[PDB]
């Protein structure tokens, strides 16, 4: 069958082409710049490209744009996401883009499910940790808007346009499924930087700017991540948010894992503002695990893969 999948050329995004293709599904991948070969190279690189793959030239702020990508599609993996006036730059194309894309499924009147990843930035931001999250749990706007934290507008973006999407979703009889990863941490197939481990390994490069967001950690593997998308696409159970996340742990206990593993680097010891008294926030992937997905990695595996990779790609230095 025929499925599309936005934001292909993401960390996330061209790993899930993969596994789809693997899994011997047709993919349409859409990409803003086609012409871009250090990121459509990468796909046209992956098993099956050349007989499964397509490419599609497609913009969220485009309206109708996703539209004959996704004409003859049984399932849309929306991944894409946009990222000095945030609230008009990121937050309503954010919104428009999604809407924008289930108006795309109706009017392509094949779409079986629809498949949108979500954000932990949907689940927590509030002032108050509670000690476990779950798909009830939503963030909190007005806490956003007033404290302005580091992506606080990717947190209002993703939060406004799930919501926006439910409505939509229950309206007009479009089957949807959430996805929400936190830290997605794994290997990856483009010669970028992944944004999520330029946070992940900020124990490792001492970007401070990144330590709030990782001070109580979630983390998800890549290749858990993409297969639970597969997985909830397919299983027609499946109903609802899914929280997608198989790991938490506050900062020390992070550093303290990277350490040990990574001797060659500068790894602090102690991190500002963190007692070991820190309670760890879990986000609970019980309810797609009592569906019967199983997790397949560690957290070992997560930062192995991505230190690894890097260096491979020369985005991370062999030792300091
Ligand atoms: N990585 C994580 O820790 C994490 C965790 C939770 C949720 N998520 C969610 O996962 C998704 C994937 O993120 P990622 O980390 O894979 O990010 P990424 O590697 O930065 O990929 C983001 C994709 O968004 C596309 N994009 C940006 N602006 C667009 C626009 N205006 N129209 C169409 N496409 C656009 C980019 O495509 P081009 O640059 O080719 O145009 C790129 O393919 C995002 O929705 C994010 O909120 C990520
Ligand atoms: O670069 C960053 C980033 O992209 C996001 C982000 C968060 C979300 O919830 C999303 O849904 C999303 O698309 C992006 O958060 C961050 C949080 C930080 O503390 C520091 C960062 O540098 C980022
Ligand atoms: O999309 C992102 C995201 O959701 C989170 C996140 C992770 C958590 O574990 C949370 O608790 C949380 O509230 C947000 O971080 C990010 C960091 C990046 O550099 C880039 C991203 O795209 C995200």
């Amino acid at each position: 069958e025929t499925v599309c999948v936005t934001g292909a050329s993401g960390f996330i995004g061209s790993w899930l082409v993969m596994r789809l293709l693997e899994r011997g599904y047709t993919v349409r991948a859409t990409v803003r710049d086609p012409t871009n070969v250090k990121k459509v190279k990468h796909l046209l690189d992956l098993p099956k490209a050349e007989t499964h793959l397509t490419l599609w030239k497609a913009d969220l702020a485009d309206e109708g744009s996703f539209d004959e990508a996704i004409k003859g599609c049984t399932g849309v993996f929306h991944v894409a996401t946009p990222m000095k006036d945030p609230e008009n730059e990121v937050i309503k194309p954010t919104i428009e883009g999604m809407l924008g894309i289930m108006k795309s499924c109706a009017a392509a009147k094949t779409v079986r499910r629809l498949v949108f990843t979500s954000s932990a930035g949907t689940v927590n931001i509030q002032e108050h940790q509670l000690p476990v999250y779950d798909e009830s749990c939503w963030s909190d706007m007005e806490f956003c808007r007033a404290k302005k934290m580091t992506a606080w507008m990717y947190f209002v973006s993703k939060t406004l346009a799930e919501q926006a999407a439910w409505k939509y979703a229950k309206e007009n009889n479009i089957d949807f499924i959430t996805i929400i990863p936190t830290l997605v941490v794994g290997p990856f197939i483009m010669s970028s930087m992944p944004p999520s481990l330029i946070t992940a390994l900020s124990p490792i490069t001492g970007n401070e700017a990144h330590y709030s967001i990782i001070r109580q950690g979630q983390f998800v593997h890549l290749d858990d991540l993409c297969n639970a998308h597969i997985y909830l696409f397919e299983n027609p159970k499946a109903e609802g948010r899914y929280i997608c996340s198989s790991h938490d742990c506050i900062i020390l206990d992070l550093a303290k894992m990277l350490r040990e593993k990574y001797p060659e680097y500068n790894i602090p010891t102690e991190f500002k503002g963190v007692d070991e008294n820190l309670k760890s926030v879990c986000f609970s992937s019980k309810k797609l695990t009592d569906l019967g997905f199983e997790f397949k990695y560690s957290l070992e595996d997560m930062f192995t893969g991505a230190v690894d990779t890097c260096r491979a790609k020369g985005l991370l230095p062999p030792s300091h």
